[PDB]
DNA sequence: GGTCCGACGGACC
DNA sequence: GGTCCGTCGGACC
C-alpha cells in the first residue's frame, strides 16, 4: 500500500524538481548526486527508493527511448 | 580471454574520453549518452558491454564515496 | 594538482 | 513549446 519511506519519497521529489531546475533530464543517477548533496543518503538506498516509490505511484518513471527519467505526479509535463 | 566486443569497448573508451573533456565523471549514463550519440548503441547494450569490459580489464572500474565512474587503462590516474 | 559540479544559452524535436 | 544537451569557469578535496 506505501513500501517506500515517505521522507526518502519526499526528499527525492525535492531532487526531481532541482535537477529540473538545473535544466537536466531527471535519471536516476542525478537524483541520487542531488538526493546525496542534500540530504547524505547513500546512492544505494535512494535507488531502491525511487524503485519503491514507482510502485507505489508516488512518482512516475517515464521510458525515454534515450535514458528513462523520473516526475513528479504534480508536474507530469 | 575476452567476453566483452572488442569494438564496443572501443567505442566505449572514446565515449570515456568524451565526457572527461567535457568535464564530467564518467559513470554509466554519461558514457551511455555518449556512445549512443556517437555510435547509435542502444543502452541496454553499451551497459552489458562494460560490464563485460571491465571483467576483462580493459576497463577500470573506479568505486567512489559517490558516483563509481570508468577509466581507460591508458589513462589511469 | 586534479576532478567534475553547477549554471545557463540555445539546440533539438 | 518544452526538455535537456553541451560548454566551461571555477569550486571542491
Ligand atoms: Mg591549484
Ligand atoms: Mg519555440
Amino acid at each position: 500500500v506505501k513500501l517506500a519511506n515517505p521522507l526518502y519519497t519526499e526528499w527525492i521529489l525535492e531532487a526531481i524538481k532541482k535537477v529540473k531546475k538545473q535544466k537536466q533530464r531527471p535519471s536516476e543517477e542525478r537524483i541520487c548526486n542531488a538526493v546525496s548533496s542534500s540530504h547524505g543518503l547513500d546512492r544505494k538506498t535512494v535507488l531502491e527508493q525511487l524503485e519503491l516509490s514507482v510502485k507505489d505511484g508516488t512518482i512516475l518513471k517515464v521510458s525515454n527511448k534515450g535514458l528513462n527519467s523520473y516526475k513528479d505526479p504534480d508536474n507530469p509535463g
